[PDB]
């Protein structure tokens, strides 16, 4: 009567081979959670599957997010292994810096489609297998940004609170078929992405890279950045069966820089 | 005339030749602002125009806001009379009701254009304008669906949250360029697309339209339906100088159905 | 706004002698409506009272909003003189700032009591006026503090935060009464208190005093104090018979420190 | 959850005997805390503690958490067995709802003291020792009448409002000293106590409870009440060390009626 | 089975 995991379950990981997707991979993984991880570069994604085979069966399909018939082509590869998906974490991200009117058609579209249009069309693919299962779990990882404006983050800002909405309505049409629709909102996380973008202020605002670092962490209250696991540990929360009646809510992993209401 | 406050400002509201756009604009012209009063259809626009050229000088240009290669002429011709738009209503939007496995791509990204890329692209041609001039008032009509979920309506909340987000950043990017940025919020308003949506829904799920209209007003704490000249109201009280403070803010116009805070 | 909008409406403003009161009265005055302000100190309540005659009928009460019967005895002689009472503005608020641990029972209590009971025991004295008219307006003056938090601060923002949950239920319970009920949440607002308070630290700091206001606006995206017209703006377009639709909402004055949703 | 998660940790649990607060108590006893569980009634509060001996150490301490003395002698015994508390879960609460203008004084304290005078009482005797051992939980039971109105319950939303206040504050004063401050916010929950008010409405209207039950659920979109288990669920997330991140939050345990941001 | 959880 102790064993309440998710051993038969398949949960499929976007942007899962570094950062806050590979923590998210891991914890579903020791939770005995069958995996389908997507990312772009196979290096990364290759170490990542074959770590994450110690707890788990895992699988890694290339893939961008934002290409529409590369990954309906991954998602019907992956359940013909491992079956219907009923854990879906949408996790690969957009962001590029930059003041409004240097933001473009196609730096807004990406934006938009990567943040966004993707998680649509991967929650379209996905859903049908969760309604006939009767239960699933939808997670989109949104941010701060999702909850609050930045300046010089517009495309960013306006593609994580669409997220948020998407997320919203869902939770309310879903209600009743068995699944719940969450976010979760991290602040600055120690990431390479947030390295990458530690580099881009500093170069666009004539700062050194470990003067903008100390900004980054002066944002959180606590003084320090988001740790990858502490983001993972909300994300296989809300997996639970006793996490039912959480639904359509955004969960800031920000040590107190947004706090929601 | 006695109400001056506006006088000579130049102001551009989309979707402007009926319902909320066009309560928005004669509200404008009350205030003396100089209109230019974007539609799709010349005939409703030209009687608008005319309707309004009582209180100031009005012009119409016909285009959809969606369509950015005949929004940029329309900005250029806009301007020949007018000069550089101060006040910009981005008001234009779109709805279609129907279950999340229902919406197609084609769909979805109208949903996305017309409610969130047509603001931002609009604001993109405009804000050099508003920057040169040192001043100037953006407002996005989102609505409750920009600020909680609606079974139903997945994409229309996803795009009208990622229009108060884009609204969000750009208050916080624009602070000290004296310019802001605000969102209005309708519940239910008494419009020609409520009473299609009524109609839609109605015959969608086999219920009389004065029924769907009554649940409709039901949402409304006040137990009736918003007026457009009320969210009119909340729009000319932010284009005051004395609004300066009020930024990045969405305004709820709904009788307490959403509570912001 | 016209200077005949409010004309035969009694509005009474708590804590009206100086600062944000002073201006909303200022504000209300312009607008048509008879005052009744209330203050402890008579000196600065006749001034002002004085100066608001200029527009209006203007009449004074020496009270302590904290006060129960001095505050019935009160509102029984303002309405003998002016009728009932249809905009009641709670402005009257109490703040000091300490280390939690510091708080002891009687200073957590006088915060609670003059922000938050003070408004519920005046708003139970005049809502049957308001009842009996078919038309009334009770306005909360909240603070950010009310929407987020502040270190140093818990005992205000408990009760600012306390005055917004009042604000949202009571305006669902008088929603169908022709009532409604509003908040205004200003940040850091430009009075003399806050200009002796800047005077006194940049003396014991050796410091301009300019140089001490910035640290007090840092908060403010804008890099300015709210100034007491802008909050006195929000109170008198509440007002207005257009604004009837917005109804249980928490308006941030505080240029885009609190972006509500 | 490990059951060995949480094994040194004193944690005490106000309202613990029946409801909500036995099944957090009953969640942490599982996950190894060594538990002070407080209550007004013995007998109830006895059957608790020998229930929960099964599977950690226990004890109860009879007290109303409104009456100070009383609180402070029993922080003094609790502690002198388990030593300092590490995690505090306030949860005792009252309501009575009534129309406004039926509230006199006694009810408005009632509601205001119980619901958040008593939640700053303990904080403030316990927040010494977390301090000292340079961690600490305090968790906060709220509600959604926290975050949202709800006619009728003016004094219940004030208070529980004032509660996320002092969460949010609280949560920035002690960011950097080791101690998260967070709201777990129920919906409508399915305890022993809601089930005879569903059957006393169902006897006194000559219907069938399941009827009675589908009103109250209905502000709930899952279609069903929150279980007790799903807010205990939430409580003993947050006590991990990898919740650290989660700081001054609300978490709606509500199916979806309020949506957090 | 094998692996624990
Ligand atoms: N780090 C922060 O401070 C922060 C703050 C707020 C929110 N977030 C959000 O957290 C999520 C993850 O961010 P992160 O910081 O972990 O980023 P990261 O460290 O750069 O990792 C991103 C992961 O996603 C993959 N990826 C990137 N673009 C992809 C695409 N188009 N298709 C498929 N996979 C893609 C990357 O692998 P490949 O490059 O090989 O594809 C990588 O495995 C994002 O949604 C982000 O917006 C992060
Ligand atoms: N219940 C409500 O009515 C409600 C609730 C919440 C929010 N809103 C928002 O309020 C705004 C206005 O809605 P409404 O109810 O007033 O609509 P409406 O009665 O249908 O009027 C829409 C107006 O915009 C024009 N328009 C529509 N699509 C356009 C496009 N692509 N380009 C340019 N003009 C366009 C229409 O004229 P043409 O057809 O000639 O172009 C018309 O002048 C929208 O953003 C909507 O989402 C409405
Ligand atoms: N100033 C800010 O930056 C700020 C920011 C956020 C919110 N607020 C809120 O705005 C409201 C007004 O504050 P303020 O800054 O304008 O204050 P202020 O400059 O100190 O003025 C307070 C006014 O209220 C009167 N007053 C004070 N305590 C009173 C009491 N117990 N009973 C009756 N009258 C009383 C004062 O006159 P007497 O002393 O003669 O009685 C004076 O007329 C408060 O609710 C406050 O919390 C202010
Ligand atoms: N319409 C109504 O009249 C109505 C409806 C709902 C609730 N209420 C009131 O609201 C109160 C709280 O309701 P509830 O939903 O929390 O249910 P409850 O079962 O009364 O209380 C939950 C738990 O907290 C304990 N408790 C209650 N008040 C306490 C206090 N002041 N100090 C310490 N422990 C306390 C209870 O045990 P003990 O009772 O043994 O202390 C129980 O273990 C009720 O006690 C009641 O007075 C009234
Ligand atoms: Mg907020
Ligand atoms: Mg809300």
């Amino acid at each position: 009567m102790d064993p309440k995991s998710l051993v038969g379950k398949h949960a499929l990981v976007t942007g899962a081979s570094r950062g806050i997707g590979a923590a998210i991979a891991e914890a579903l993984a020791q939770a005995g959670a069958r995996l389908t991880l997507v990312a772009r570069k196979l290096q990364d994604l290759e170490e990542r599957v074959e770590r994450l085979r110690a707890w788990t069966e895992v699988q890694g399909e290339v893939g961008d997010v934002a290409d529409p018939q590369a990954m309906e082509s991954l998602v019907h590869r992956a359940q013909e292994r491992f079956g219907p998906v009923a854990i879906l974490v949408n996790n690969a991200g957009f962001v590029l810096t930059a003041p409004f009117l240097e933001i473009n058609e196609e730096l807004w579209q990406r934006h938009i489609e990567v943040n966004l249009g993707a998680a649509y069309r991967l929650i379209r693919l996905l859903l049908p297998g969760m309604l006939e299962m009767g239960w699933g779990r939808i997670i989109n990882i949104s941010s701060t940004a999702g909850l609050t404006g930045y300046p010089y983050a517009v495309p960013y800002c306006a593609a994580k609170h669409g997220l948020i909405g998407l997320t919203r309505a869902l939770a309310l049409e879903l209600a009743q078929r068995g699944i719940t629709v969450n976010a979760i909102c991290p602040g600055f996380t120690d990431t390479d992405l947030l390295q990458a973008s530690v580099l881009r202020v500093a170069q666009r605002t004539a700062r050194a890279p470990e003067a903008v670092l100390e900004l980054f962490a002066r944002r959180n209250p606590q003084g320090r950045l988001v740790r990858p696991e502490e983001v993972a540990w909300a994300v296989v929360w809300l997996c639970s069966e006793k996490a039912a009646a959480i639904n359509g809510q955004a969960i800031a992993v920000a040590g107190g820089e947004v706090m929601v209401g």
